[PDB]
């Protein structure tokens, strides 16, 4: 089982961006990671996943963000990026066409 507890996650821009890509941050929904690149930042932390929903980056509360304004402070947090996740595979789900969530947690998409 994957732990739903909230996570802290120090990323490090350094080079190119955070190495992931945010939906949702429409009416308080909250943001969530929807892809990770591949070598990127955030998966050389490996500590980040699809499905995980950004509650705050450097201390600013990003929850009921708006897309925009998590863009800019996710642009603004620096080189060293911390952010603080929680797994919310189902309430992800939702925003991804086709998906659901398996008996393991996991998120599938048919």
């Amino acid at each position: 089982d994957i732990p739903r507890e909230p996570r802290r996650i120090v990323i490090h821009r350094g080079s190119t961006g955070l190495g992931f890509n945010i939906i949702g941050g429409e009416d308080g929904e909250g943001i969530f990671i929807s892809f990770i690149l591949a070598g990127g930042p955030a998966d050389l932390s490996g500590e980040l996943r699809k499905g995980d929903q950004i509650l705050s980056v450097n201390g600013v509360d990003l929850r009921n963000a708006s897309h925009e304004q998590a863009a800019i402070a996710l642009k603004n947090a620096g080189q060293t990026v911390t952010i603080i996740a929680q797994y919310k595979p189902e309430e992800y789900s939702r925003f991804e066409a086709n998906s659901r969530v398996n008996s393991s947690g996991r998120i599938v998409t048919n």
